[PDB]
């Protein structure tokens, strides 16, 4: 991920034309190698016909020219890479939204599995430990990078997600299916235990517990169907097929061609086509947007930083249910306690933001004469 | 935030035509400055050819600007735009959507967590400000204006969101990685404990209380993802691209030659691009909308007002849970208990809506002949 | 509002073309005055260079047209449009169904507060008024039409929706805020109060009628929200400086010359712009559909019909909550009693849609080979 | 409903080709009306330049033919109808989804109103009765089919939906507004009364039972929403206007003139303008899309099977609810219960799906090295 | 299903470019035969125009070929097939979210249908047969592959997902209308019985059965509904008929015409139509796009695996109910119980992701002045 978020928080003069500047998660990083293999073969092209071809071969080489320049047809490309990239990108963040966070169970978990004694803290922290093993289980599925960081179950047991015991009864079970689901029907059965023994003091909090489970396991499960249905391989060439087009009857047709000739719109010879390059970057940006999305779970700079998500997912609900486990400050009266209105104070940089009137809705300025007003 | 609402309640033959005189918010504002600039540039290209360049020089020029003139293809960067732009808008109404409101927990609060006395007020009140406290502590760290009111916990502590006893236990929790919703743990905490003091008279009110609870952390959770999952830089960086690009060939290819020249399609000298002028304010202000959309949480005239959302769910939330805690007016009969139906009176400028038919559904005027109604 | 869904109910061969006699909510109704501005600018344009210019004049005239017919560019004001008025229109159906209904509240208060005395009569009547006076107060405050209706509390008051005590009470609340929700905190103390009479007999159905006050409660903020944030001020002066924009360059570039100088595409003087004036139309309504939309709570004839829902929904609701409590009809044996299998009657209208075949699935005309079917 | 589903289960070389033979729910029976009109005024007008006019009035003829065929621009059109028609299709498939279905209810009625005496199962069948009159009022209300199968209350009390106590009981109600929720404040009554008299056996069976009744009966009001709030008349008639305007400039520019003239671009007579038919059957096509969707209730071919849904729906729940009460097969071991794993068995013909590998995840070939798995 | 995640993991040179060298799931496969037949028809007329047609034929065939050309309009086919195809992805994915999947209801089964005897595991495996039963039922109604799996009734049985006396409960009720829902009401039986009988230990659990079973349920009805409910016919006869009338005016229109006659913009023939050959893959590929989607459930390399999915589903449920009920590893202390803080190892492939700062929010480098930061 690449956060740019605090350059864009005002329109400014600079605006965009800074993140310009920008090389990380960058287009350059992205396509500079494809522009220079597009500048090379026209180059190349170039070469060949100002001191390789005869005088035929270049006569033929400039109707070759003038036919091609007419394929290329951006209008068409533009089409399909609008729909195709915005389904792309929509899909990209419908992913992002299924990467599962344990910050509604750790809240479920800290108010409702109870005890300051070691079993309710084993209760807790197991029902966390859980549901983070299914995120890391799907996620090593899923993603590149945590993949690299957990390649062998061995891995998972030894950075403390899942105990040896665990891995024991994890390897026994007789599936050819991926076992992400498996820590989340654990966490079913210890929640049940935990209810049963008063650990849970209420059938309403199991019940609220297992809506959370289902609610974690449906994104983990989200996840692992992302991750298999691909985009349609078929629409994914389409856009390819097009792209390159274009890009062929662009690298025959805007060769510059001998002004002596006469053609028609063929009277400068520039030598280097400098609107064609910015029509490729354009192009083969906008759909290098796609390319980059269409897995975010890999190790591209704009893909989603899922180890760093794992580390403070654990962290956080482990000092959610384990630390802060009844750990409240004494219930005392706020500093608004005796004022029947309230407003925090307002620093020298933000108090101008006061005097902007208090929105009431759109309907209070309207000002009715008198005689409207009264009841039939 | 710009309000026009009121402006336009009805469509009028003045219309969108009379927010064109708008100064706050306005494209005019955003764009003047880059405006100057485009204008700049033109005219010292327009001054060179004129007085600077020689006979030659002007040839070569002329042909430069023909050539140039061919790549200000509008169609391909009014394509990526409107699907950029699109992207944009949307996520800025989804970002707001999850902008965190106390209304439902505030409500749910009053209905459920119980005593006139001291505790009961306090057990409210604490309740109601661990949900102001999240979200200024989300809206500090994704807001600008918010940070610069609140640029250290220090000022949330001073301005009563947070208590110093809650901060001791605040600044212990040992953790990297930012704490906006170590206050919905408390709260959860918190509601547990009242449940079991037995202010909470159900479990099925608890669970309620947990339920609402959930649903404004994710909320919270939400305004942190948006403000780290930027919109792709790549694709922020084509559309830009594009745009400056279109900027480029039309500074170069819209500039006036001379009409002795007798150039197809140059026979007229106007000395001011004014189409040109007019197309810049709509390609350039159409990506303004996107840079002042793409972070709302900034100081934009049409970013969202944060501070005035903090002031008025921290007022409204304690006065729903304290002020008008089990202090209803006393049940008495309304003004329509002895009539079978009920409406209420109209005023002399809206009696007209009435005697307008009440619409009954689509089919009320078929009017069959008798044999075709008559069952099998 | 203005329905047609009647006259639409199949594709005829009149079709929408039909739809083109109608008045109320037209594209005519709301453009005419704008047809006939911009047909008076072009008129006095063509009554200038005909009757008026010198033949320099004229020449100069004719350059000037021949310049301007280029900056005509449909397909960019296309783009925008679609893209902007899509915004619009989806951002519209989102605002109607924001409107809140009490249907769902009245079900389960029917349901659930029980009691044939006045007491119960009480607490459904107040709790359903209560509903319908949030909803008043929003409406009030986001809708011109309603505000007319009740442009003081004082009209609430005398209209019923509110009591005397209860406006006592309002008034005292301190708030700079709106304060629609306060009847919402009302119905929350009263549905406690109910329970804690046992005239809610469980605390599952004091969660229900919580559940749903919110639902209630959230549709009244979301119309705030929709009032207050605006769709952005930036983005409607770009689609607006879009369409004027063409419009000058028509107003322009579409006059006739005199076909005597011989100018390339001009050698018909039809003396009045048929096309122009029909693409005038046409984009000018595009953008009138939003000019309409935009603000959904005016006074537009396809505007909401705020007044009649107020006044439907309190009607309906009173009826639900007092006429119909525990009011059943006695528990008979329908007519399918003694048929295994049921099918209500067709009319002689209807019957032919019998005899179409009962759909089973897509897959049960395969008609597989014996061989084939086998199980390995 | 026109279903082709079977048709198109697999992309073949007929493909859509095979589709283009279907003549029910087909463009050709929707538009042919249209094209013989739009031949008949082209061959009219043909006729009148070929045989009536005069050599002066030819030559104008040809003026005009050339003017108009400059105003037929596609791409507005296409913007306009793509945006439009998305619109209308989108909004088809919300209001199908709006269909009332009792399967949810049948199925929460069949698990908790208990009883196999008659008054359980006049309990049960009433409840589901209720839903279903709700779902035949609204229908009746909104769909022109479902209305000639009752077009008065008497048929829906004759069809066995309402009896003759529940229709004084219907009718007693001062309500000028349309009564389709009555049922649902019936069932509401009636599932508290069941609840009451332990026919419901706890708190929670009602609460789901009340939940499920909203779902159902917001379904009713959204079929009354999307009724009574037609697409905007203003939308519905620029997207025609535009159409037209295109189909008028098509008409004249599109005239076959004499070769002999030698006109640009008019140098063949083929007497019939094929590719303007294919164009006209293309457009207006594309507009019949709409014509037919706009509302789905009518008679059109590919319009809702209101009525055997109506039939379907009743069927289905008296059987569920009253038939299949408490009706289980006695608790057996299945086929794999001494299987620790299972895979039923594959056809001859489905066997080949087999071999293909069960899918893990995307990460699962990635064979790292050994130094890189080793943890720091 | 042909998965390609792993290859697209990051944006990398080759990219898109080593999809073009796929086969299974590939535009080549579906779409060599037409561009064989395309081929096939433009190199007859070819032929005729070269070898079989007199001089006087020839002149007429380029008059035809010159008309032919001038509708060859690619903007507008792009335009529908545009909105059209992203209809058909976006109703492809929300079909594969309605398959019905067990994991909620066996977390839920697991966690709540209770003892380790016989009949326990009788009713946990009953009840998830159910499910999966159901699923099959409505897969084999949608599911061309399915179907060919389970012709017959006998052949679910054979298959151990009906048992023979369930079959015959199945096959007695009097029903014309599909029996994919009477599982989902043997469930709700079934549950209200295990409730009964002390199983299921609590209403609360029972309800989050009914709850999760009336969601699996849903599901399958969506399948029905997709099934049922085709993308209208007459929308996809006009994509099909707007992209055939395209290849007509490219077949006859991009025919090479004799240099010799020195037409405009014909003076090369290569005697191979390069570009319109990719057009047609382009374009004809792009509706092979929504030929395969539009029914995802029959037998092409990217529908649905169907099959695959029955056989993980009913698997892993048994597994989850049988295997895994109250068989949870001996509650133990993790990895990081002493340590307050927590964070896994990193690999030596995976530390580089370490040193990357901890995101904490856009708003944390904005670094205020002293004076700026005191309360007013
Ligand atoms: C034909 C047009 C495309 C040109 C292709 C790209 C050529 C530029 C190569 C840049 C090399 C940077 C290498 C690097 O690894 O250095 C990264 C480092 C951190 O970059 P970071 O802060 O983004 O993280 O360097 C920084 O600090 C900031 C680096 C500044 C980036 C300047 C390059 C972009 C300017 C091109 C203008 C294009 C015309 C519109
Ligand atoms: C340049 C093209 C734009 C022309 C501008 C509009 C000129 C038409 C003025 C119509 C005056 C109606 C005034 C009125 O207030 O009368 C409404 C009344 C109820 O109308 P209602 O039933 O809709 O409710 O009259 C009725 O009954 C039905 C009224 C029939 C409407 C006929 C006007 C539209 C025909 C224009 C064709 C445009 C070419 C495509
Ligand atoms: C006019 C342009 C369209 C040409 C029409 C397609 C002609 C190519 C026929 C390919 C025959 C493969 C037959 C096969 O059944 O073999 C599949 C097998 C597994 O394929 P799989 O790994 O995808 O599973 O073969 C493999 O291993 C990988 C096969 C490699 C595919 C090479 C063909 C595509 C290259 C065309 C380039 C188009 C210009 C842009
Ligand atoms: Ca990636
Ligand atoms: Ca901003
Ligand atoms: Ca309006
Ligand atoms: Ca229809
Ligand atoms: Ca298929
Ligand atoms: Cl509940």
């Amino acid at each position: 991920t690449v956060t740019y978020t605090a350059r864009v928080a005002n329109a400014r003069f600079g605006g965009f034309s800074q993140l310009l500047l920008l090389w990380r998660g960058s287009i350059y990083k992205l396509l500079w190698r494809e522009l220079l293999c597009f500048l090379g073969f026209y180059m190349a092209l170039s070469a060949a016909y100002r001191f390789v071809l005869t005088e035929g071969q270049k006569r033929y080489f400039e109707k070759l020219v003038i036919y091609c320049d007419q394929y290329a047809s951006l209008i068409p490309v533009s089409f399909v890479l609008g729909f195709y990239v915005t389904l792309v990108v929509n899909r990209w963040w419908s992913q992002y939204l299924c990467m599962p966070l344990p910050d509604a169970l750790m809240c479920v978990v800290a108010g409702t599995v109870h005890g300051r004694d070691d079993r309710g803290r084993l209760y807790r922290r197991t029902l966390m430990r859980y549901a983070g093993l299914s995120a890391v289980l799907i996620l090593r599925s899923v993603s590149t990078a945590v993949f690299k960081r957990f390649p062998t179950i061995d891995h998972v047991v030894e950075a403390g997600f899942m105990t040896r015991e665990e891995r024991k009864k994890f390897e026994n079970l007789n599936s050819s299916y991926n076992k992400y689901w498996v820590p989340c029907v654990w966490f079913s059965n210890l929640a049940a235990q935990a209810r049963r023994e008063g650990r849970i003091r209420d059938n309403s909090a199991l019940k609220l517990l297992l809506e959370e489970l289902n609610v974690f396991r449906g994104k983990c499960g989200m996840l692992f169907h992302y991750d298999w249905i691909s985009v349609p391989l078929v629409y994914t060439q389409v856009v390819t097929i097009a792209l390159y087009s274009y890009f062929l009857a662009c690298l025959i047709g805007r060769q510059f061609l001998d002004p002596a000739q006469g053609y028609k719109d063929h009277d400068l010879d520039l030598c280097v086509p400098i609107f064609t390059l910015l029509q490729f970057f354009f192009y083969a940006g906008w759909l290098k947007v796609a390319e980059q999305l269409i897995n975010p779970f890999g190790e591209d700079d704009d893909d989603f930083e899922t180890n760093f998500l794992i580390d403070r997912n654990f962290q956080v609900s482990m000092l959610a249910v384990d630390e802060m486990y009844d750990d409240l400050a004494v219930l005392e009266k706020d500093l608004y306690w005796d004022a029947a209105e309230a407003r925090a104070p307002y620093t020298a940089a933000t108090v101008f933001q006061l005097r902007q009137p208090s929105f009431q809705g759109s309907t209070f300025d309207i000002t009715l004469a008198k005689e409207d007003m009264q009841f039939q």
